[PDB]
């Protein structure tokens, strides 16, 4: 469970947010495969409940109906359609299994589905699965809520609803086998690995039963024996019983502890300063780099809707996110999510977002197809980070470098650091108020080399910035503070 499964040389995945699946498809073949990326996580492909109320908010899509694969992304046949077709130019497909509970126990019943599926939250009926009320944790919660109301108590956090979403029962085999029933289905098809939704309200032995009822890949893509990749979603930042190691015998475990020391870090707060990132990774506290599921935001977080805090840089931030970004698949620790956006219109009040609801770019609810600009990027509205530049070049840094040891770091004791990986690549940043002008140790072969971050190779041509290695590995680097982006980075398939 803990191996990505993507193909070698290919080191991270990219969170196509609420996009559809016919998009998602076209997006594996024309950029995705030919750019280096090693799969896509979407976003839950099941039935979920149409809120109309907000109009058609991105967190509805995490309120389940049913399993069946029918939702504003397509249906079945398109979502079938996307994993043969990405798994075909060697992009992987992860799934955002939501399988710790169903729909709000508010919700009105009715058709008032993604696949018009009919379900009564309050009868606790769910008959296109099928579930009943046997198969949620009513009588097993002990809070007088019935939801979730204190996390010091690693009990209620697993067996009571979280902000009132129905818990099922885990622990009986009828639903573990339901669940299973629905990521075998996804197996089958073509997936390469999960993402467990709400894993820190599911108990560790719980998961690992279902997990223990999972397929092996599909075989026609897959050498036999390949296990799921299993990454579970726990916001542990400490302060808590329950432990993101805790689920360790599952699969890896997202480190939201990551992003948000990151961007504490980069946004230069408390005094912190990117010096500091030296002894990055398990010094700072976080999970073995084997176990941990990295990225700078999430889709939760970007809108102040997930750990991390203020602190969360994001695509509105976008000077400090790429250098944040940068840092992070240059950095060795744990396996790299790149995450893709879309804009919406933030209004702040009182410092929260009161828009932070609003879905997808759509059309009376469509989703709004993914349109591609001259200039490689987004419309519609799409962010589409992963197309940017200094984003996709640090992509395929990540893949270059693979491998490759931490070493060759220098700091000036405050925000002006740079470091390497083995004799692969090299990468410098200046985060401080003055500008950067020093000859530091690459341990690169002497040569010519296209600082793909202000621009790219092309034609044995540089686009940017260039630099010049000597013959004991030793080069000059200028950065102002003013640079449209303060950090320069190169590597073997950079140079001249
Ligand atoms: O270890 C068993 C388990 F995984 O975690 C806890 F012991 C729960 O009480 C139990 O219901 C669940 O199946
Ligand atoms: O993740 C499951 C677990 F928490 O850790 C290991 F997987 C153990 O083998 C299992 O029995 C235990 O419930
Ligand atoms: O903000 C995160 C979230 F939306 O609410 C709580 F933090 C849950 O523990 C987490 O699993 C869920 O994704
Ligand atoms: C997991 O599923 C939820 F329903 C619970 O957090 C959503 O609100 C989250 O955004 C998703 O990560
Ligand atoms: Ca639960
Ligand atoms: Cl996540």
């Amino acid at each position: 469970q803990y191996s990505p499964n993507t193909q070698q040389g290919r080191t991270s995945i990219v969170h196509l947010f609420e996009w559809r699946w016919v998009d998602i498809a076209l997006e594996c073949e024309r950029y995705l495969a030919p750019k280096g990326f090693g799969g896509v996580q979407v976003s839950p492909p099941n039935e979920n409940v149409a809120i109309y109320n907000p109009f058609r908010p991105w967190w509805e899509r995490y309120q389940p109906v049913s399993y069946k694969l029918c939702t504003r992304s397509g249906n079945e046949d398109e979502f079938r359609n996307m994993v043969t077709r990405c798994n075909n130019v060697g992009v992987r497909i992860y799934v955002d299994a939501v399988i710790n509970h169903m729909c709000g126990n508010a919700v009105s019943a009715g058709t008032s589905s993604t696949c018009g599926s009919y379900f009564n939250p309050g009868s606790r009926d769910f008959p296109a699965v099928p579930y009943s009320g046997w198969d949620f944790n009513d009588g097993k919660c002990k809070t007088g809520s019935g939801d979730i109301e204190n996390y010091n108590d690693a009990t209620q956090v697993r067996d009571c609803r979280l902000t009132g979403l129905l818990d099922l029962a885990l622990e009986k085999d009828y639903v573990r086998s339901k669940i299973a029933e629905y990521m075998n289905h996804l197996i089958d098809i073509g997936v390469a690995g999960f993402r467990l939704d709400a894993s820190k309200h599911m108990w560790p032995g719980d998961i690992k039963a279902i997990l223990d009822k999972l397929h092996n890949l599909n075989s026609n893509w897959f050498p036999a024996g390949s296990k799921p990749f299993i990454y579970q979603e726990v916001i542990d930042l400490g302060g808590e019983p329950i432990k993101s190691s805790d689920y360790f015998g599952n699969g890896r475990v997202t480190e939201f502890k990551y992003g948000a020391k990151l961007g504490t870090v980069i946004r230069k707060w408390n005094g912190e300063k990117m010096s500091y990132l030296k002894n990055w990774g398990e010094g700072w506290g976080f999970v073995p780099s084997d176990r941990a599921l990295v990225f700078v935001d999430n889709h939760d977080n970007q809108r102040g809707h997930g750990a991390g805090g203020a602190s969360i840089l994001t695509f509105w931030d976008a000077r400090l996110y790429k250098m944040a970004v940068g840092f992070m698949l240059a950095h060795p620790y744990g396996f790299t999510r790149v995450m893709s956006s879309y804009r919406w219109p933030r209004q702040f009040q009182n410092g929260n977002d009161v828009n932070d609801w609003v879905g997808p770019p759509n059309n009376n609810g469509v989703i709004k197809e993914v349109t591609i600009n001259p200039d490689t990027t987004c419309g519609n509205d799409w962010v589409c980070e992963h197309r940017w530049r200094q984003i996709r070049n640090m992509v395929i840094f990540r893949n270059v470098v693979d491998g490759q040891p931490f070493t060759n770091w220098y700091d000036n004791g405050s925000n002006q650091v740079a470091f390497g990986r083995g004799n692969r690549g090299f990468i410098v940043f200046n985060n401080d108020d003055w500008s950067f002008s020093l000859t530091l140790q690459t341990g690169l072969p002497a040569g010519t080399y296209c600082d793909v971050i202000s621009g790219d190779k092309i034609n044995g041509n540089c686009t940017g910035i260039k630099i010049y290695v000597s013959d004991d590995g030793k080069a000059h680097f200028s950065i102002s503070n003013s640079a449209e982006d303060p950090f320069i980075a190169i590597h073997a398939e950079s140079k001249l």
